[PDB]
């Protein structure tokens, strides 16, 4: 994608060597942001294939509010698989958080529907959130959350939402989030009756790997092609009745896929 | 200062009209971010005299872990009235979860120790981040955090910090919050020996007032002037016993100041 490509050659031009905890290398900017307007179409990276199959389930994990890899495994997905332990947790990872963040005083509170519910009732509050960095329970996440906060706003009847993500794996981790959360939107979307509008994606910490950086130049060297199409065959009684199935893209006709290695 | 401006001037070409909780209507755009370079100086606005006692008292405020606006009344600070209670608090606001974020086991986390601590002995950690947003308390607050989530960044000896802003009022609150916040990253390097660096303000609906629109644009026809330069008088031993005298700008001369009303 333009924007897509546009970032990486802005790491390279301006990005600055640093050390991580991984202890793989990084060439590292700080603050950037991208809009994508989801009417021209589903943005999903063209000048390399991407994994629909991962992407769409681990959506659909987060939303049931579960943090073990199980459903994960069920359908072939092993993205999680690294951080896991013996038992498949992650601990309170996003799923956690998105619908049962807990309060002090013992209680548990649905983000997700609490969102839904202020889009229809109140879509003009400027306080639509959802955040899954929760202070409180960060030492107990086999990794702290890197896309760590969103908000949706309303205007002439289009859902729009802008994510802030903390840390960002340019390479391999930001084609699936920025699908991911594109995809969310065409579901909200569709639950309040309402038509798609811009995802915003603000990074933090945006970064390559330095065993990305001959991918990097490879996918660099090559010619977006047109965005594919996101057909929802169905519309569910609720946000959380959404299966596989119910999604369709069509169009789809990316570049060879390029491998590269998962920081740990 | 030209980025402000420029800002308040595409919230009147672009801006969308919409009916906020306050019932006064604005104008708004969802998704914007600039960029501070404090090594040309400390970004206070100087199209419009800005009152800084109440920016370094408040700021002063909130790293103390002080929710109710006694203290700000003690140094003529009325910034913070309009939503106090009989007794002054406005609940666990900012300075609250800053300090003493509540966990749900009783213990409580100071983010800005921890903070501290990650720049002296982690600084190229991904997660050196500071949230204001606690789901569990929102309710309890007079006001849900406008300025909800922050995050520093170290490289090559400088000190960076973005922030992120839910929710801003373009003519009153923007000045005041830039300038508290890089006051912040100023006083955040000093007992870090590290070098000022960026300060990215990143928003989420950005609005101007319909009650404001003759204030903007009289603002908007006159010239932006040489930013100021901030001297810290002292060192404290700590961030925490910091003092109002111990700051002090230096070659700030501003237009006039412009009155306007605050929605409440
Ligand atoms: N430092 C990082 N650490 C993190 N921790 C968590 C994350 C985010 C989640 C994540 C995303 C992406 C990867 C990743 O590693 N991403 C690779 C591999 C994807 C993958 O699993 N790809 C799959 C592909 C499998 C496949 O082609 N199946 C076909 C077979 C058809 C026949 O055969 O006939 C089918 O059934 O459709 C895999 O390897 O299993 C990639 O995107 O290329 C890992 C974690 C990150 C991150 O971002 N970066
Ligand atoms: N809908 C909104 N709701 C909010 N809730 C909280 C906020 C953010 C905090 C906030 C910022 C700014 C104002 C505001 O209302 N901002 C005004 C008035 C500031 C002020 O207190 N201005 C002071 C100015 C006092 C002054 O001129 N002092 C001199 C005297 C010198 C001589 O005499 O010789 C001196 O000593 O330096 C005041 O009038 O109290 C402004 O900037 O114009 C209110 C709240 C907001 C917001 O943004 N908008
Ligand atoms: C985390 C999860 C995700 O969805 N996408 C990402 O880009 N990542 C990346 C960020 C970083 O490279 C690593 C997490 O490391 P850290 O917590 O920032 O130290 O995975
Ligand atoms: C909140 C506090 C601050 O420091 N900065 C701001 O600009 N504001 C403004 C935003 C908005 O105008 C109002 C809060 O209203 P809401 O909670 O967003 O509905 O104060």
């Amino acid at each position: 994608m333009k924007q897509y490509l546009e970032l990486m050659q802005k790491v390279l031009d301006e990005g600055t060597q640093k050390n991580d905890r991984t202890g793989t290398g990084t060439l590292s900017i700080f603050g950037h942001q991208m809009r994508f307007n989801l009417q021209d179409g589903f943005p999903l990276v063209t000048t390399k294939r991407c994994h629909l199959r991962s992407i769409i389930h681990e959506l659909l994990w987060f939303l049931q509010g579960d943090t073990n890899i199980a459903y994960l495994h069920e359908n072939n997905v092993t993205i999680w698989d690294e951080w896991a332990d013996e038992n498949g947790d992650l601990g309170p990872v996003y799923g956690k958080q998105w619908r049962a963040w807990p309060t002090p005083d013992g209680r548990h509170i649905d983000q997700i529907t609490t969102v839904l519910n202020q889009l229809k009732n109140d879509p003009d509050s400027r306080r639509i959130i959802v955040s899954a960095w929760n202070v409180g329970e960060l030492d107990k996440m086999a990794l702290a959350p890197c896309h760590a906060f969103f908000q949706f706003y309303v205007a002439d009847g289009k859902l729009s939402c802008q994510l802030y993500q903390r840390s960002c794996d340019v390479f391999l981790g930001l084609p699936f989030n920025i699908a991911s959360y594109a995809l969310l939107v065409h579901m909200m979307a569709q639950q309040c009756d309402l038509e798609v509008g811009d995802f915003v994606w603000t990074g933090g910490d945006t970064h390559l790997y330095s065993n990305h950086m001959d991918q990097t130049h490879l996918q660099l060297s090559r010619e977006p092609r047109p965005l594919p199409k996101l057909i929802i065959k169905r519309k569910p009684e609720s946000i959380f009745d959404y299966r596989f199935e119910d999604f369709e893209i069509e169009g789809y006709d990316p570049h060879p896929g390029i491998k590269a290695p998962v920081a740990i």
